């Protein structure tokens, strides 16, 4: 993998594993939001930045600031299928003073089809009292020079599905899932939870028999808390419609909210 | 990758992905015993084998027959970190009327020194009334041809870590971890229970000052009874001991049936 030959964006290609593949004999959400996330952190490798969950930057480094994840919105066409090649092309981009948006693109490399895209909004905050002080106007400098200064967005479309608001889930839900808390495999450098976990959380709630019938074609998931190593989720899904879900996950005890999302199905 | 120069063994080039690093700042276990798994999966369809984990043959698929773990045993050295280029090179072996041995060796490329090193038995059982049988001519045969014919163990050792009897432990148990749960990602095209997830469960008991001061070097897991998707784990674990060694038990939470046992050992930074 490397950054484009203008040096504003970054591809790179991945072989579908064996142990990466679900029940459909093709690769699970976890794989593919796992290499999005792999892309994300070499195109931060490549333009100077931390290379740790956080692109911190200097000055931002000295202020102890970090980016943390406020959105994730996915779309799947095709999944990839055990021993395929898929190329992913990242890139970073400023939202003004609100923060940044990291957009992919999945691409078969045998017939250079799209078979996905992905978008995400990321929120500046100090790294100890977690509260959102998104103000410097030096250190919007030293992320831009590795922007792309004309938009370029990978769900263009005027107010599309990546940019609507979710409501939260009414008691009872329709399906649900306790218990559920993460294991060493899904803790990082600083033990802090994978982002990718959250995801496979949320679909946890899901029915076995809405998953052996449909395919995932759209998830849009908010951050709202990060749930500690020693912390316990609960996963809640009622249907709300193709097929449509609303989704909610909170601590096991007080019930407190860490996400928020939706999801649309298709038939196979 | 591909398979070597005499078709007998199988070589492959991983690097080592960010998500797939821990607390260590290098690969997790569960990454090691994965990409120990997809080289084994990419030798068996090599070679003309089934590759949905069960390395079937012609007249394997015939009798409903499969191969399934017995027992895992892995040593690592040298544990790679975030961008690393690892080789791993895998060879099956006939054991007789027993079943098969995997075995594999972990090299780092750039300095083509060995870093790991792993062994493991396969017993051959009907894929639906799961009782084992012994391995038959026709089938023995079939899977004869790709195993080098002289002995190639990873473990050579007279009486090695690899073939030792693991007890069974006693309770109460000193460390535990309940509730243990498999996830969607967790399972296979077929909806059964990966496993690399049965090897990071029993390392789910071990405590969190253990890891944060020592490295796992040695790991002998027994597959006894396999975990279905909507079963729940117990994870057992009493220190049986620089080095620091214990005794694990997985077990189902709804009657105590054992999955698993084994040992685990591990010395200081
Ligand atoms: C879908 C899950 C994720 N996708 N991407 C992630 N992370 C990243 O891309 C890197 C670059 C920004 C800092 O972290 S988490
Ligand atoms: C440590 C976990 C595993 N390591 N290896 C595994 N599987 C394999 O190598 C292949 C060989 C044919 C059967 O499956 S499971």
């Amino acid at each position: 993998g490397s950054l484009t030959e203008d040096g504003l964006s970054y591809k790179e290609k991945f072989v579908v594993r064996s142990y990466e593949v679900g029940s459909n004999k093709t690769a699970t959400v976890e794989t593919i939001a796992n290499l999005l996330q792999e892309v994300g952190c070499n195109h931060a490798q490549s333009v100077g930045f931390s290379t740790d969950g956080f692109a911190t930057t200097t000055t931002m480094r000295k202020l102890h600031l970090i980016w943390v994840t406020a959105r994730m919105h996915i779309e799947i066409y095709k999944y990839p299928a055990w021993g395929d090649v898929v190329e992913i092309e990242t890139w970073c981009q400023s939202e003004g003073r609100i923060g940044t948006r990291r957009d992919w693109i999945l691409k078969d490399s045998v017939t250079g089809e799209v078979t996905g895209r992905a978008t995400s909004k990321w929120v500046m905050m100090n790294q100890d009292t977690r509260r959102l002080q998104k103000v410097s106007d030096d250190v919007r400098d030293e992320y831009l020079v590795f922007c792309p200064q004309e938009p370029r967005l990978a769900f263009p479309e005027e107010n599309n599905r990546s940019l609507k608001k979710i409501p939260k889930l009414e008691d009872p839900a329709q399906y649900s899932m306790i218990g559920l808390k993460p294991r060493r495999a899904d803790l990082d450098m600083n033990q802090h939870v994978n982002n990718v976990t959250y995801i496979g959380w949320v679909l946890e709630s899901i029915p076995q028999e809405i998953v052996d019938t449909h395919e995932l074609q759209v998830i849009t998931l908010d951050y709202r808390r990060e749930c500690q190593q020693d912390d316990v989720v609960d996963s809640l899904t009622t249907t709300t419609s193709d097929s449509q879900f609303l989704h909610l996950l909170r601590l096991s005890g007080d019930g407190q909210e860490i996400n928020r999302g939706t999801t649309l199905w298709r038939k196979k």
